[PDB]
């Protein structure tokens, strides 16, 4: 009939077989879930702290923590926008504690790092054109940003195996403490924007939600938990050490820039569009206003240090060895095409190598609009990279620079934006440039691991199915929750009770502004702890 | 110390079976609605799962604009029911099957999601091919696929009939007035074929199982309440809104085609308006209603429509011609001295260049505040009785390009289901409040838990692993009157002078009831009470 | 707080605890990422051998082969194929002293990793690697050196530590490489001769090694793929000695032996169907619409370049082309190449003209750059057009000249030798199989008129690029003995014969002349025995 004759004959007994077509439906523990939202207590210590107390005889267990934030209406003048995934960037520290002490705690960046592969959680935290594009206010009562609510998923080890991994409450008081980063960190604004009044008026409005469970005759057994510990190395130092490492499941290593020496102001920002090309295109777009000028006679409004050359009939302008081809259509007979040959320049010695941003352009084509009296650029051939877009304005106009540096117009310089994102990694905005040439992890005196390529990041990205991973050394390949995690055992007597991380940073040119971007080595260690439920919830470090 | 082996495992010998992909041609019936019945009866088909319904879409020849709805295959389905001689084993509404498959990109692509199918193609001559014939595959996700062979529907000499009820072709087609739909509806016939993975099991040992059956309840038009009666054991409860376009002719100004992003919907609308928004003509433009206020753009370039300023600068405009702006392209007002919702006011800057060769304006950059809601307003609502103004001040040429959209699975008030119209949700089990929220936190949880971008306000009661465990359900007490689920929503406030305020709403409540699958004297399901 | 309706609903029967679990102490082990430099050997194919022998290393899984791509300096156009790393691989074989434990063909490893976005990105998928870069001076850098990571997906990764290859024995991983010609897209201007001579594969094999204290090894099962390629254009292929098979995949591949592998256009990193079409349209437009003072020069005598009338419409037979270019100088006129690319087998029969595939062309002439800037193009160009090798236009079969493009355009043509191309087009869109018949022995096992098996393969594996696959194993892997198709040697039921029916094409269309190759992949079941070293045995 429907089944083929070759199949029926292949089947139509003497061996014991496991049933793959039916299963015994196990009766589970009698419970009832409920989404519970709580309003917290706001404190200033002058850091914003929100405390949420969970105490109920019927809330037997809980997991899936979601912190909601009410972002206010932003009215006034100037340019303003929120950082991508604003909600995650608001968080400085989170700590779930009982009367016996801290059960679990995470740093704001580490929670984000754990949620970087969760697209849904990142969207909920605030990732829209309404929130992340840089909006402009024209009148003191003009609405720059409309009020919005963001949802931050606080990923905890209690979510791993849903009900099985859930934090149990043996009639104990659980307090979730959320420490907030200053509003400066989550905002991208210009000089025109009245940040002084904004910082004063802004208040974090949080609300903690969780899936609560009412369990009838709960049978609680002890469990294991992984607690992260980050160690930040000294400025520009290629070393960091994690002390008292006794039982670790993993070890992550990454870099962070230190923009302390700068005013955190940058020439361009793409907004909601976060691709590498989007960052580059925004920078090229900002420079082009001053790079190619259509004026009657030499252009005015530029510093005396600026060297603006008229484009010859051949269209090619020679800035040293570099050739720039500039051809603009429909230019009035009374006007000429001009090129800024030193828009942004850097040097350490008077007659040495020069890093000129104008030299990074090979071809510029467009058409002059008589109606709008502005140039409309068609095709741009350049060698502008993600690093160029990531240079603070301070480094161009620094003491180390023998030249003026920023030879842009006053109009362009006014459009510069303050970026204080607390979760920037590497030396560029997209964390593209791998400044670690070699990594060395020493457990005591002996070398635990060494690599010349980011093969540990490659394994991290592959194993966790993440497109943005870190150089991570995983020690636990055992199933979580149902097994005691596999940890690196420490020998205190032999001095093997600390993890020392040493990197070999890539050498950069002294005449390139990015050389002066201070680096910081971050080392994260996931320590194993045992969750005991005898006389309340309590954790103990595995040693 | 006793240790569990994590490096080796005893390879258990499974039940001796043989899978086979079986395709069946059904029986078409009509009354007034199309029905396809597929009978599965074979002594060797021991079990089955993974139902796939294929559809042969015909060649579309003639004149006018035509296109299929995205994921056309899923939109064709009105209802699906897997039944035995003892009765219905499982059944789902067309929309609910789509809702369950919205997170499956592969299943959505197979159902028909291409530029060849979803972009709006145009026919010029009565024998011009608008759309080429194509075959679409609709994955009928059933609870028998959850744990593959373990969850599969067992037969054993019993007859299984899969009944597929189809929505009218009107629902799956986007067309203009120029297209001869009358002839198309008459000529169109659904050509289905049901495929499934059949299993021939040697000495099958069948044990009873559990199944979740969805039940949707649709509220009255503009009623913020809906009640699901006889709830005894429910695994989940979903709540969402749907627009009712009965008061309209289902015609819309623009559609983006295959490109389905929010920006794509907006860009298509801006593109359609721009033809009438900025006019380059010798003297005042003609062909517009008397209600239209087309103002000549001054040397300054700025045209002031009340408080709103529009900057219009078009290059290479001939000396005999002038630049004009339609200051009231689309407007709405309940009263003569109320707020006015003007679409022309939603534009801040328009720049372009007039082409002498093609005698048309080529727009370069447009600065506007157009949203997804604007693109989702039916043309009928602009020209409604509530409007003291004309409403649609567009040209006859533009109005002719309007498209009929009858997608049966539209949610909320906009085409992208962006705008949340529920301000407060109240769920009652019997008469006592089971759940209440002021924020879409149940939806945020639904999206997080399912790893989905398009979720609903869902109340999940079952957090226990499926198939291997009896699902955790909300227990009912008939004596205490707790044998029903009543949903009440508070709709979000909007200004009466906005045309979207007049979009009729319908509250949809879906309840997943628990049933026990018994295999004694044939396949039969029993409601858990 | 918990609602009053809930507390009353709760506040004899054996219940399984879903809120707490006994934390089982696992086998004492220690993982370590181990990287090894191999031994390079040399139709003089590159072979890399990696020997794994260590007393500490007890088991291994997750093989990742890294490759150091060198700096590419010189003149001309050059670029790497998308997912370059996977394309480099010709064959991989994990073997012991007892023989081959597991082996896969380069294409099959890629086919298994086509649904893994992370693994495909790591192998080399960037604008830096896949976009076609141009060198101007003999010392100009075309491509900067880069490292690519190829994830060698093996059955030892399925259930992590449980599925891992135990070697408590010397394990040798042998990686055979495809020639550099296969992984490179270049023009005639590029000195490939010197590049092929200078290029050397620089591999390094990484794996997650495990040091297990008192390992308890039990036997396991493994699926080994076997591909059979049919004779050129033959619609039949047979896989012999089929005794226990878990699956059977069937697909088509183009054979470009009769061609010089040169193509008119390539989109680079942008790999969408529209990207492939847009690149082709962009390349043709340079010669399709010409703005010149008098008739255009530099084209063959065979070319028919007609001046566009005041009306704007040029009639190439039944087909009408609307061409209107703005700001054209007073001394110049708009011209249209009416036979840019044409094909026919008879002098006065059907003509496949690429110029006929255009309905409207609009743009503006730039006086500054002296070139036309195209705004909107209305055409009927498909993925197949972009996939036609240049050889076929200028073939002996063609009565006409064929390639009526300028010498400038013809110079820009690129050699594409990608080893993992499927179907007849670059995006594997066109379905050329009309019917599929699979026979086990002499009896028909499966038959289909539609790609319902491909639909099931795509659905079940959650892949957007699947093949016509017959799966026999729906049983959980590693923890169960896989369900296989049983053979009957006496009845002569020990082979799988695949017969297809290709949908025939128009002989006046150049794509008809693209050679086909039927590919049939069979996954045979093998038993992994650990008695006196690692060894595999075919289930019969
Ligand atoms: C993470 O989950 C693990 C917890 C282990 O630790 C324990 C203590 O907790 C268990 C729980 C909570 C179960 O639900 C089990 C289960 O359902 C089993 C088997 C019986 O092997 C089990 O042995 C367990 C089992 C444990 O040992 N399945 C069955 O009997 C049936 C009727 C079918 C099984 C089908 C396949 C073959 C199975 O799904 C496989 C593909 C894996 O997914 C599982 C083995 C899980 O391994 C992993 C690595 O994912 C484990 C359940």
């Amino acid at each position: 009939g429907a089944m083929n004759n070759t199949i029926i004959n292949s089947l139509i007994d003497s061996i014991k077989r496991s049933n793959v077509f039916a299963v015994d439906s196990q009766i589970p523990t009698l419970y009832m879930p409920q989404y519970i939202s709580l309003s917290g207590v706001m404190t200033n210590d002058n850091q914003a702290i929100a405390s949420f107390e969970i105490r109920d005889q019927y809330i037997t267990a809980l997991n899936h923590l979601v912190l909601s934030l009410e972002l206010p209406e932003v009215k006034g003048m100037g340019r303003f926008g929120y950082v991508p995934y604003v909600g995650y960037k608001c968080i400085n520290h989170v700590s779930i504690s009982s009367c016996n002490g801290v059960i679990w705690e995470i740093e704001g960046e580490e929670l984000y790092n754990n949620c970087i592969n969760n697209t849904i959680a990142l969207k909920h935290s605030g990732y829209s054109s309404e929130l992340n594009d840089i909006s402009i206010g024209l009148t003191p009562n003009d609405t720059i940003k409309e009020p919005s609510t963001v949802y931050v998923y606080i990923k905890t080890p209690f979510d791993v195996e849903d009900t099985f991994s859930s934090l149990k409450l043996s009639d104990s008081k659980i307090t979730v403490t959320v420490t907030f980063n200053p509003v400066s960190d989550i905002v991208i604004r210009d000089s025109s924007f009245d940040f002084e009044t904004f910082n004063k008026e802004f208040v974090y409005v949080p609300e903690l939600s969780f899936i609560g469970y009412m369990v009838k005759n709960v049978q609680i057994k002890p469990s294991f938990i992984e607690k992260p510990r980050r160690v930040i190395g000294q400025i520009n130092q290629p070393t960091a050490t994690v002390t008292e490492v006794h039982a670790a499941t993993s070890l992550s290593v990454y870099t962070k820039p230190y923009y302390g020496n700068t005013d955190n102001k940058f020439i361009s920002y793409p907004g909601y569009s976060q691709d590498e090309k989007d960052y580059i295109d925004a920078y090229v777009s900002r420079l082009l206003d001053d790079l190619v000028i259509v004026s009657d006679g030499p252009p005015t409004g530029y510093p005396e240090s600026a060297e603006i050359v008229e484009v010859p009939e051949d269209g090619i302008v020679s800035i040293q060895d570099a050739d720039v081809y500039v051809k603009i259509d429909n230019v009035p007979d009374n006007m000429s095409v001009y090129l800024h040959t030193n828009l942004l320049m850097f040097g350490t010695r008077k007659n040495s190598f020069i890093y000129n941003i104008s030299k990074k352009f090979s071809a510029i084509t467009g058409t002059y609009s008589d109606a709008t009296k502005r140039t409309i650029f068609a095709h741009i051939s350049h060698s502008i990279n993600i690093i160029d877009t990531s240079i603070p304005v301070s480094l161009w106009t620094s003491q180390r620079n023998v030249y003026n540096g920023d030879n842009r117009s006053a109009e362009s310089k006014a459009k510069d934006l303050f970026i204080n994102d607390p979760f920037i990694k590497g030396i560029d905005f997209k964390n593209k440039t791998d400044i670690i040439s070699r990594l060395e992890v020493r457990f005591g005196n002996d070398v635990l691991y060494s690599e010349n390529g980011p093969i540990s990041r490659i394994y991290n990205e592959l194993l966790t199915k993440s497109n943005n991973g870190t150089r991570t050394l995983t020690f636990n390949f055992t199933p979580k929750i149902f097994f005691r995690p596999t940890t690196i055992t420490a020998n205190v007597s032999r001095g093997k009770d600390k993890l020392s991380v040493r990197v070999v940073y890539s050498t950069m040119d002294v005449n390139h502004p990015i050389y002066y971007v201070q680096k910081q080595l971050v080392v994260v260690c996931n320590d194993l702890y045992k969750v005991s439920y005898d006389q309340g919830v309590s954790i103990t470090k595995i040693m």
